[PDB]
RNA sequence: GGUGGCAAUGGCUAACCUUUUAUCUGGGCAGCCGAAGCGAAAGCAACAUGUGCGCAGCCUUUUGGCGAGGCACGACGUAUACAAGUGCGUGGAGUCACCGGGGUACGACCCGAAGCCGGGUGAUCUAGGCGUGGGCAGGUUGAAGCGUGGCGAAAGCUACGUGGAGGACCGUAAACGGUAUUGAUCUGCAAAUCAUUCGUGUGACCUGCGUCUCGUAGUGAAAUGCUAAUCUAACCCGGCAUCCGCUGGUUCCUUCCGAAACAUGUCGCAGCAUGACCUGACUUGAGAUCGUCGGUGGAGUAGAGCACUGAUUGGCGAUUCCGGGGAUCCCUCGCUCGCUUGUCAAACUCCAAACCCCCCGUCAUCCUAGAAAGUCGGAGUCCGGACUGCUGGGGUAAGCUUGUAGUCCGUAAGGGAGACAACCCAGCCCGUGGUUAAGGUCCCCAAGUGUCGACUAAGUGUUAAUACUAAAGGGCGU
RNA sequence: UGGGGCCCCGAAAAUUGACGGGGCUCAAGUCGACCACCGAUACCACGGAGUACCGCAAGGUAAUCUCGUAGGAAGGCGUUGUGUUCGGGUCGAAGCAGGGCUGUGAAGUCCUGUGGACCGUUCACAAACGAAAAUCCUGGUAAUAGUAGCAGCAAAGCAGGGUGAGACUCCCUGCCGCCGAAGGGGCCAGGUUUCCUCGGCAAUGUUCGUCAGCCGAGGGUUAGUCGGUCCUAAGACGUACCGUAAUUCGAGUACGCCGAAAGGGAAACAGGUUAAUAUUCCUGUACCAUUUAGCGUUUAGUCUGACGUCUCAGGGCAAGCCGAGCGGCGUCGUCGCGCCGUCUAAGCAGCGAACCCCGUGGAGAGCCGUAAUGGCGAGAAGCGGGCGAAUCUGUAAUGGCACAAGUCGGCUUCACCCCGGGACCCGUGAAAAGGACAGCUAAAUGUCCGUACCGAGAACUGACACAGGUGCCCCUAGCUGAAAAGGCUAAGGCGUGUCGGAGUAAUUCAGUUAAGGGAAUUCGGCAAAUUAGCUCCGUAACUUCGGGAUAAGGAGUGCCUGCUGUGUAGACAGCAGGUCGCAGUGACCAGGGGGCUCUAACUGUCUAAUACCAACAUAGGAGAUUGCAAACCCGUAAGGGCUAGUACAAUCUCUGAAUCCUGCUCAGUGCAGGUACCUGAAACCCCGGUUCAACGGGAAGAAGGGCCUGUAAACAGCGGGGGUAGACCCUCUUAAGGUAGCGUAGUACCUUGUCGCUUAAUUGGCGACUUGCAUGAAUGGAUCAAUGAGAGCCCUACUGUCCCUAACUGGAGUCCGGUGAAGCUUACAUUCUAGUGCACAGUCUAGAGACCUCUAGGGGGAAGUGAAGACCCCGUGGAGCUUUACUGCAGCCUGUCGUUGGGUUGUGGUUCUGGAUGUACAGUGUAGGUAGGAGGCAUCGAAGCGGGUGCGCCAGCAUUCG
RNA sequence: UCCUUGGUGGGGGCCAAAAAUGACAGAAAAGUUACCCCGGGGAUAAUUGAGUCGUUGCCGGCAAGAGUACAUAUCGACCCGGCAGCUUGCUACCUCGAUGUCGGUUCUUUCCAUCCUGGCCGUGCAGCAGCGGCCAAGGGUGAGGUUGUUCGCCUAUUAAAGGAGAUCGUGAGCUGGGUUUAGACCGUCGUGAGACAGGUCGGUUACUAUCUACUAGAGGUGCCCGAGGUCUGCGGGUAAGCUGCUUUUAGUACGAGAGGAACCAAGCAGCGGCGCCACUGGUGUACCGGUUGUCUGACAAGGCAUCGCCGGGCAGCUACGC
């Protein structure tokens, strides 16, 4: 048994590997709303978050409870957040995604109705609705893909906090180390044919080569899923 | 196999009971083997001797007779299903023990690895993640930002001060690391340390304590590095007394005999099986052939030769032929065919030995104190080597390699060659005496300063064989 | 002239050697013959043993018997025990040492001594039954050998006097020394009595020993305040649920519970006391928590606990320093200096710097600040107030000090305390207990555990009294100096771990110096040497504009006298003059530099114990998957990692900073998409078979494959020969035929390729050329400032690297006292030459040498020792790894069945009503199925007609609207 | 013939034929290891050793001929016969329970097939100087650049700068550059792991001497009137030195000139050997002085810092001196 790849070892889920939880402020996710109801809160705090080097909102509701939330381009201390079917289509609110009108900017889009938000969280893009219909409107995800959510999906009006982030380059391998330590993601990498053969499907050789195609079958199993997975197509664009 | 019990109206019991404490005595017929074989099966189913030879033994006129066992036939059962031939079987000897040998399976005469697998142990070391602490002498450089001032029409350009950034610089025997000396040490202070010299030394930094991640798994800035002096799969115990054709060992005496290192098959080539060869016993009962001489047969090797097959050298004579050279093919002429010369052959033979082989007779030797033959028990052995021949084959040759006949060493003493596995005598129970073999006789060293006739002047030589001894050529040396 | 014998030339090898040696010449050589003798275990003779065969025996025969490895066969000896026969022994059994006799022998018996209670023997039977070997095992013990070691630690001791049987080694005094930012002080982990006292010295201590961490006996650790205990961190453990064939196994969830002697934290100090404990006992002076009783009560939910890195201001302070007084000690050849001390806790009371806040104020052709950033009509300066530190002041005062003084000032102040500012993000830098906000008084209570001592060059760990390692300190005094570097000294701890020694030779480990030359040494400047601090001047190519840079290259530097400037000060900077030495960073400390190339961008990481590299990583560049119930991955499952995440994200790969770039090839393999057609298992369905099935076919057809398309920053490839001043049309092209570059390379076999510089000379380096055996673009190409314990070459300086060695220093060695191992070993052994021999002999053969013993010395030989060769082969021995080797198994894709229900339609017949609708030719009439081969109905029904209700040839049967 | 009996469908068997195992007396079967492990083997390879001598080095016989003529001053064709074992092959006898692998360095020794030095002979030898051969191994045979080199090339001296053997002498002497481990790069192979008598960077050299041998120093015993002194010399060893330059002979012999010798004589030099220390140089941790930092209160006198450092230096030892 050749040893088992670095994927496998994050599977098993070993301490090198998870998380480093504690590190975190909170679970963001859309405040838990019964249907057909809003709630209201003011914006007490702007905190940096160290799960997505984003800043985050920390907001107290009416019904006593304080939350981190995702905060949005231009969110400021003491703005009034509503949340509700009826909220204000402005930047910061928490509406869904039905009332919303064609061409706005959202990110933390729930994937199903009262699901938390999932998609279009990180620091600085967006999503772009394009359609809507009675049941279905469809949205253009940072990706570039259409998604078609149901209109009572939630999200928060505007852009996620924080763009550009990756324009300054790391420039140094500690710069990124420090930001590896918060994270579960194993840092530094060593390249496949730098292993041996036992390692890793490409290690080994009189010579660094990987001495197969990099392009792997979608059928591959665990262990073998290595290099281009499953690629339409490969090289630079001609 | 040796010794026994019983014996075709066969042998023996197993479990078990009888124990009165494992014995023992008497039971115990279930079963097994024998008693009928052949055939896949269905199935069918044989000699209580028809004949001959003949050993022992007996009788006998010493040549014959009877002749158990034995041998050879004949006959019959069944399969081959048509037939014919043939196979196996058939005229009652087995069975159970004790003491032995041997095969097979089991740890299987004893020890000897790396490994494979099961369940558990380990992150006090080391690697990495995380929590919470500690640490980095003293200096250097001087980013942005800010103040003031210059040069400019502005655009803009620019000096000094302040400032204190950086996986920045120097540097501590703080800490961490480990370059070079290939220094010391190298049974050390040390199962890797010491001295000097070096790299990092505000950061991907070093480090305490705590905690987590581990065996086909972990960890790894990746070397197959590290995971408790163990890492290309850790350690403990278990499978396990693993297995091996491979290595090592295997313990008292005498006596009798005494090999094979070879063939064929083998994933066989360091092994094994079968056979040859050794050994023991038994059966049988009259011949056998290691040698000689003569004869009937086989020769196709040596030698010889050119008569076949092919080579091969000139001379001579012809092919008015097939062909090389400068219009009547106007004439020059190599091969081809013969008579003579000169040479040849593993795979040529008109010839043709000596050895040798089969058979017959003969002598010779052995043999009823058991020929030839048969059956059974036990093996070892299939690394060989040497000398003398075969101009053995191959090779420039080889103390090379591979054959063959004999004999040796192997396994062979003693005597002699300086010593000498296998070269000479000789095969050798113990003691004594004598005479010899090989070889030697000037001394070492037992016996000749032996005899005769010559040669050698070079210390040549003083060397049977042997791989341990120098050639071609020349010499008015003798 | 030919044929012959012997000899000569031809004829050269390596330690001194071989007719065996001496030697030998009408021979002691050769040739032809001969004579006598010597000389085996052969042969003969005698005697004896065994063997084979025969014989009833007695005995007979053997010229035709007597070697022997593997091996077969026969008979015996011995050990221990069993049955059985017969015995021996305290008047001395077994065993043991030595000896006699017998037997071929295995062995038996006896004698002497020793020993003190058991031992044999006949015939048989058994076995845990016989040893010289296994790098055999266990135990004991040699040679080596009185040898190595007791030498870097680190200057290590000496004198005098004690103690004692005994003294280098134990005690005291003095002198001389070591460490002195550690070798001192405190303490974690760990140790576990080593701590203290007394008495010892058999062992331990690398010597001795009276000493001791050793031996024996006794003693020693005292807590409300110091820790644990309490809190929670990463993260464990328990119960429940669920999984699992099952569990002591397993993830998650819920509830609990633990997890820090360095995180948070309620509170105590000074002095004394013992032989050893002391914030713990005693004295004095305090403080905290609950609980009880009384006196009063919420402000309630906030704050605190509670936080990173770097940098800086202000204030304070332990330590430090200076001057005066006082009290001791030292010195005193002269002087009057030097050293020590000159003390004082918590608690309690008092003040409060900065920040912040409150009230006034009104500030701009701008004002106020800071070290710095800054602040301001969204309200500056100024003026009042509140809140609020370290520390300081008093008190605690009649404690300890020679009841000796004990009183004052000043400076500085780290590395400690308080407070505030700024910068960075790229780790945004913990939680909970506890505390505060309403408590005051008085009594009681405050349990349990630890507490000695070491904390390391002797108390831990590494087997050790081990030169390593082990938490470190938020521990460390004076001078020099930037300094905690180095040197010299305090305090404190030590002389603690073998001595002596006469030149103490040679040699060796580590150092000092060295004429002249200066890398000629060597693979190579390895090693050593040079330079070195600070100040000033000055600083190149190149460059990514940052740097290179301390580049390079020059000058100064000590002491004394008197001063100047900056600053509140500490101090710092500068000046003038005088002056000594060979030398002024005088010791200590402390870069040598430059030029040309290769390579990697750089800092970093690594083979703990031979590889610190060009390898790994890195930032940068590119590609791929995935919209989250995702991609990828773990688990048998329950359920998980990534993930408290969401494309700017995670995961998977390649390349490897910047700069200029990254060409052609999709034939092969891979990957992705498409599936028109072909192929494609099972189930269902159909046919046949089967009284039923098995079975044989057919249909349909998923995934997959064939097949088509795309894709090279996927794996990869980028070629042969000949006509033309080696270009150009063709080729060979079975996809294409090397673009930019680079090139004898870290790639170039030929090869020491050719030329130029570098040298007297260069298989070298650099540059150019390049016919590239076999360069080339993210299998990344070229290039590159800076960086580099990387790899080469050259110049300069320097030198014992060398020419060529010498002297000296300390430690070993040598000699002496003490202590005291280990490793090679079948035996013998004073060897040397040659030959022989398994062809590499101290032992064989023939010679030559050699009197023995001991000491020192370097290593020729002992094919020296260490070690079942790691190179090669073999073994139907392994291991890992690879793949289009064989065979499988996971994972994944897909069909079918189950899970799995209800509707709507589209597809096959399931099942049957209204007609028997049936008709070449003509029909009066439709075969009214094949039919009693003929025979029943009817105005209470039999037809010529409408689109003719079944049907059809606008006919005609059934009587229906007529 | 098919399990109680009979039958059906379907099986099993007997004899024969066909289908193939070519590794053909019949496994269904690809690699790699330098990350390797284990058991053995000198039954079998790298290396030294033994044999052989094709090959290599050095020769010989006959002399074909060349040499203005003339085989033999000089060269030596064709063919033939050898020696050595120093090149490379062949072989597998010894060693795989290890005989440490190349080259260099240090030190010793041997061979002659002689490079120089000594003595000779021939010459197509006038002299100078060559060419060829014979004897001769006493001495010498060096210094440097590249390369790990052996070998080879090159440089300047030199009388010449000969070759070879000693386990390709010499790792219990040294070195470690090369080759021969584990890491890595380039090129080429291979799909790959990996490989390359291709290149490149890096890469641990253990031991206290038992015996023997040698170098030196002692104690004995033997020999011997007891002791002492002085000698002899059986023997052993030696390189009881080797070799250049210059002057002279002599600008002579010789030669037409150019050029240009020899005997004898002298001095000097290189290397070697032996000894010595008046001179000169080094060292000189005896000693003397100067001075930095610090301590002993200052001065003086002292300690320490490598002898603190710096300067000088007698004796002694030494060579770079004699």
């Amino acid at each position: 048994m050749g040893k088992r790849l670095i994927s496998q070892n994050r599977g098993r889920g070993t301490p090198t590997y998870r998380a480093p939880s504690h590190k975190y402020k909170a679970d963001l996710r859309h405040p838990r709303v019964d249907e057909n109801s809003s709630l209201r809160g003011e914006v007490v705090g702007i905190e940096h978050d160290p799960a997505r080097s984003a800043p985050i909102a920390k907001v107290a509701f009416e019904n006593g409870e304080e939350l981190f939330l995702l905060a949005s381009e231009g969110i400021a201390v003491g703005n009034i957040i509503e949340c509700g079917d009826d909220a204000e289509v402005k930047p910061g609110n928490i509406v869904p995604i039905g009332n919303v009108p064609e061409g706005f900017f959202i990110c933390n889009v729930e994937s199903k109705p009262n699901d938390g938000g999932k998609f279009v969280r990180s620091s600085g893009v967006y999503a772009t609705v394009v359609t809507h219909e009675a049941t279905r409107t469809a949205v253009s995800m940072p990706s570039g893909n259409i998604k078609w959510l149901n209109p009572k999906c939630r999200a928060v009006v505007g852009i996620v906090a924080g763009s550009g982030r990756v324009d300054r380059p790391w420039l140094k391998a500690g710069k990124k180390y420090h930001k590896m330590k918060t994270r579960a993601a194993k840092y530094p990498r060593v390249s496949a044919v730098a292993m041996n053969p036992r390692d890793h499907p490409f290690g080994g050789g009189a010579w660094k080569h990987p001495g197969k195609p990099t392009t792997v079958s979608r059928n591959a199993p665990p262990g073998r899923k290595v290099g281009l997975i499953a690629a339409r197509r490969t090289g630079m664009k001609r």
